């Protein structure tokens, strides 16, 4: 059982930006994601400071990046906090609303797409380089879902019945045509090296055969 929904308006805006400007740095997507990644990663540790138990769903706290050449996709998994449902609906636990008001003035007013990040909607600098996205998601207050959308207003989300995570959640870009440096081994490890350098947890850049 599928539910489509509409995009609001202003994150339907904030996309299209992000897909048609011409902007060279696309790379920053990564930076963007593995720091939300950290995010929900610090949100879990620190509701198992008072609550051991929350970590029942799993004890680790990384993050792992998944290139797959044949499927020419990129996923960031994280076994942090994840998403409801409604969380999941609402922008994917983000202010987007606001945040995308905020970003598009500093835009007009010199800003670049680099610093999206600032504003709390750097999940979307995911479709700088991924024509679809996926996220499945898992919660310890809800059960497993799947997030999808390749832009054009609206996304869905369905109860996933893939492979179970735990806790935590999976990004899954689905690739440009002309995005597939991000698919090679060196590549990524430029990148996390360059902007990600001070994330807290380990990230692992698996290896393919
Ligand atoms: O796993 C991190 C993540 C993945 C996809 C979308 C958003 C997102 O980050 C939100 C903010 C940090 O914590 C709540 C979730």
């Amino acid at each position: 059982e599928v539910e489509t929904f509409a995009f609001q308006a202003e994150i339907a805006q904030l996309m299209s930006l992000i897909i048609n400007t011409f902007y060279s740095n696309k790379e920053i997507f990564l930076r963007e994601l593995i720091s939300n990644s950290s995010d929900a990663l610090d949100k879990i540790r620190y509701e198992s400071l008072t609550d051991p138990s929350k970590l029942d769903s799993g004890k680790e706290l990384h993050i792992n990046l998944i290139p797959n050449k044949q499927d020419r996709t990129l996923t960031i998994v994280d076994t942090g906090i994840g998403m409801t449902k409604a969380d999941l609906i609402n922008n994917l636990g983000t202010i987007a609303k606001s945040g995308t008001k905020a970003f598009m003035e500093a835009l007009q007013a010199g800003a670049d797409i680099s610093m999206i990040g600032q504003f709390g909607v750097g999940f979307y600098s995911a479709y700088l380089v991924a024509e679809k996205v996926t996220v499945i998601t898992k919660h310890n207050d809800d059960e497993q879902y799947a997030w999808e959308s390749s832009a054009g207003g609206s996304f869905t989300v369905r109860t996933d019945t893939g492979e179970p995570m735990g806790r935590g959640t999976k990004v899954i870009l689905h690739l440009k045509e002309d995005q597939t440096e991000y698919l090679e081994e060196r590549r990524i490890k430029e990148i996390v090296k360059k902007h990600s350098q001070f994330i807290g947890y380990p990230i692992t850049l698996f290896v393919e055969k």
